[PDB]
């Protein structure tokens, strides 16, 4: 038992809800909150401006020194850092970014970092900003990820497609 409410339950292990991630981090603070980061953690936009906003710009600071120290994350990998105010950790991962053309099949690759977690609460890794198909994302989420992921999903709209599109 955990202390995630109103999701609806897509599989074994994959939960979703209309949520905004920011909001439901500090509400739940999970072990694990998932940023849709960049291999240079800037935290520029979409879900991982938001989330460096709402610590304050403390993300961008711990970033920053992570960047200095071990240069940028591989395009489907990602680092542990800390969750600051909104969770223990932050799992940055890097999903392709198509409005960069990057290869759509290292979502999976991404998606798998998800597996060294046991619970997180999460985005759908290279959706809005980043230009991915979110019904791809979510499908890809569903077909690799084995731990427990709930899932949020910022826009009401795009929410409803997904549950009622959902295989
Ligand atoms: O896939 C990532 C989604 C994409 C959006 C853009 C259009 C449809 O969905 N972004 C977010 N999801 C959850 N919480 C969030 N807080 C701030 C941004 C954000
Ligand atoms: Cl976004």
């Amino acid at each position: 038992v955990n202390s995630f409410s109103g999701y609806l339950k897509l599989t074994d292990n994959v939960y979703i809800k209309n949520a905004d991630i920011v909001e439901e981090a500090k509400k739940v603070k999970p072990t694990v909150v998932v940023n849709a980061a960049n291999v240079y953690l800037k935290h520029g936009g979409g879900v991982a401006g938001a989330l460096n906003k709402a610590t304050n710009n403390a993300m961008q600071v711990e970033s920053d020194d992570y960047i200095a120290t071990n240069g940028p994350l591989k395009v489907g990998g990602s680092c542990v850092l800390s969750g600051h105010n909104l969770a223990k950790h932050c799992l940055h991962v890097v999903g392709p970014n198509v409005n960069k053309g990057e290869d759509i099949q290292l979502l999976k690759s991404a998606y798998e970092n998800f597996n060294q977690h046991e619970v997180l609460l999460a985005p759908l890794l290279s959706a809005g900003i980043f230009g991915a198909d979110p019904i791809h994302s979510l499908r890809v989420c569903v077909d690799t990820v084995r731990t427990n992921v709930y899932l949020a999903v910022f826009d009401k709209n795009l929410y409803d497609k997904l549950v009622s599109s959902f295989l």
